[PDB]
């Protein structure tokens, strides 16, 4: 299975080390983001759900593409000869494509082959007994890890900022309820059409993308959304 690295690996982007199998680099900010589908809603009622996990360079900006040949038109299948039934369960609940359960195979390849191929610390290299595509299951798997402990949904709602069709939201609020499961980093906060849509909680990384530390980290993007007047629009409204 994957490399193991030591539990005091060095932290990417916050030290200058060489990129290897046990460090993240350059992308070394790691980018767990979310949506919020409410025209069409997607997901349950009282869920956010997993857009994907991305590389950042430590300057904000990104590679994308970075491995066309370990870039896959067949990840439901690659799932299901790996055995990870439970997983995919769950992707097709929590990481559905807005659009229906149909796309969710085009989405999933996107994220894959996008931003997944630009892990330098998940490469095949990586691994001990590596078998073929073995890495595009641990990442699916991975983001769902992290994405788990990451529920906006409850973060908001325990102070006070629920769905509604009548109440609006300050931004500072939103941001003060997510930092408080991020270890009071604030996520980039992405409004569209003056409602809450998109959430990026920034990690840096001890050790491998897969199965390494994630220590919250500050956000190399804001917030795309006005200070006040926020939206927060109610799935499968009515
Ligand atoms: C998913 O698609 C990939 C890419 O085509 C498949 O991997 C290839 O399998 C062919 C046919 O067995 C081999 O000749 C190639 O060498 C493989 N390519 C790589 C890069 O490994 C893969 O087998 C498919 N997986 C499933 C479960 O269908
Ligand atoms: C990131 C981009 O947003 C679109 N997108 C957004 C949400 C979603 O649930 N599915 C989806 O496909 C994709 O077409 C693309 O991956
Ligand atoms: C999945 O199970 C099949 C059948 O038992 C087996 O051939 C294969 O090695 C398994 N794959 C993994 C990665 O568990």
């Amino acid at each position: 299975t994957i490399d193991t690295c030591s539990s005091d690996s060095p932290l990417s982007c916050q030290t200058d080390n060489e990129a290897s199998c046990c460090f993240n680099s350059p992308g070394g900010s790691l980018l767990q983001t979310q949506f919020w589908d409410y025209d069409p809603s997607d997901g349950p009622s009282d869920s956010w759900t997993i857009h994907g996990l991305w590389p950042d360079n430590c300057d904000g900006t990104y590679q994308e593409y970075c491995d066309e040949s370990r870039e896959y038109s067949n990840i439901t299948s690659i799932l299901e000869a790996q055995n990870r039934t439970e997983l995919l369960s769950y992707m097709k609940e929590y990481w559905p494509d807005y659009e229906g359960a149909d796309e969710d195979e085009s989405f999933w390849e996107h994220e894959w082959n996008k931003h997944g191929t630009c892990i330098n610390t998940i490469e095949p290299s990586c691994y001990t007994d590596y078998y073929a595509q073995e890495e595009v299951g641990d990442f699916f798997q991975q983001v769902v890890d992290l994405f788990k402990t990451l529920d906006s949904y409850t973060a908001l709602s325990d102070a006070g900022i629920t769905p509604s069709e009548d109440a609006t939201y300050k931004l500072s609020d939103i941001e003060d309820a997510l930092a408080a499961i991020h270890d009071g980093y604030p996520p980039y906060v992405g409004c569209e059409d003056g409602a809450l849509s998109q959430l990026y909680y920034y990690f840096n990384v001890k050790g491998s993308a897969i199965g390494g530390t994630y220590v919250a980290s500050e956000r190399l993007e804001d917030s795309n959304c006005k200070d006040s007047g926020i939206k927060y629009p109610p799935k499968y409204s009515s």
